[PDB]
């Protein structure tokens, strides 16, 4: 089974199976936990406006620019503001920066496309595993072109978990994905370090950062099943 | 002093103050590797067909695409055939795959620019940091996107370096790297199970991975000091 970590997205990558797309902090720790609180489903749109276009119909608005919920949204990216939102057998609507253009990019290709963090590590992992035939590739939102320590860090907790449940053949990214978790034990730690992390506490939604450092407490991974309009369409599986 | 580590080139990456452009396999030693047989400069371009329009009495043209040297070359981009060669005094035009197109991308904006790997790491630390009045920013130029996990080793010996002589305030992609040399204590461990070692034994050029692995044994350092049509022009510092 091979594993693959793509450290940033690429226009041009392609991926022949199973892809775990990451965005720890916060996209992907914040799409779990509307599938944990209940949501019937979760529709990623590529842009602010496109999200707006569901405003009239009987959605919840989530989502971002800088970090901060717009205005006409009903919530912003907060994965805790996520998991104790009243969203049981709704639709939510969500627009983020980074984690939407990796998760477009990856449906472009991959038979399977898969919402994970460290959150709902565990389960993304062993639902990527029982998917997969050929490989399993692990795609980092990062930051408009650079890597970020923290979906790397992810990377390597959901590497090191599927080696755990099987043989692995890994290439460079998920040697480098490994080696990052290898030299932080701590979950919290390397998050806290990240760039991500930092401009949290620059516009004051720091205590977001612990939500995201939690390890395999939620079981709810979100996988794509279907698109409309602009919208890629994610259920719990 | 900022340190940071770009883990693949971006079209659109800025860079303030020095950049270190690493291609360990192979396109950076081979570049040190021929300043340390005394050749006068070297030309890097942006493409064969650009290289090729150098050719002239006495200039020695290096290169490869898919590894392998081009049919109008004179030489291929053996670190250990450069360090050989009838050089001396001579000007060497290079085009190659991943690094020479890296150091163009970090040319539009960079103050200094110098050509980095494991065999001249301590010379060419040493000299970012003297150079350096704000930040040192290491380029790995991986391949067509995806990061190289001999290319983040090289950043993390010589992030570790830099961090020798003085104060470093790390950002994700130098954090990334300084874990990545963490995991391997022995450099050729973590060259040989790169996909740039990999790539080099489906072609029969294996041998030169050895020479890569080498560690400060060259003090010649490429930086950058010109521009003539579409060469970048490198002389030893
Ligand atoms: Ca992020
Ligand atoms: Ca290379
Ligand atoms: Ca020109």
């Amino acid at each position: 089974m091979r594993l693959r970590v793509d450290v940033i997205p690429g226009e041009h990558l392609a991926y022949p199976d199973v892809v775990l797309v990451v965005d720890v902090i916060r996209a992907t720790t914040t799409a779990a936990a509307f599938l944990e609180a209940g949501a019937e489903a979760l529709y990623w749109t590529p842009s602010l406006e496109s999200a707006l276009a569901f405003k009239d119909e009987d959605v919840v608005l989530a989502g971002e620019t800088g970090g901060l919920k717009p205005p006409r949204f009903d919530l912003g990216n907060s994965p805790r503001e996520a998991l104790s939102a009243q969203v049981a057998g709704r639709v939510v609507v969500m627009s983020t920066t980074n984690g939407t253009k990796a998760a477009h990019a990856a449906a472009r290709t991959a038979k399977h496309v898969l919402l994970a963090s460290l959150y709902n590590a565990h389960a993304a992992a062993r639902l990527a595993r029982e998917l997969a035939t050929e490989e399993v590739a692990i795609l980092c939102a990062g930051k408009e072109g650079r890597a970020g320590l923290d979906d790397l860090y992810t990377a390597g907790v959901l590497a090191e978990y599927l080696g755990f449940l099987g043989e692995v053949e890994p290439e460079d990214g998920a040697r480098v994905a490994l080696a990052v978790k290898r030299a932080y034990p701590d979950p919290l730690e390397a998050l806290s370090l990240s760039a991500a992390a930092l401009a949290l506490k620059q516009v004051g939604l720091e205590a977001d950062v612990p939500f995201c450092a939690q390890v395999a407490k939620s079981a709810a991974v979100p996988v794509l099943r279907g698109r409309v309009g602009e919208a890629l369409i994610f259920k719990r599986a």
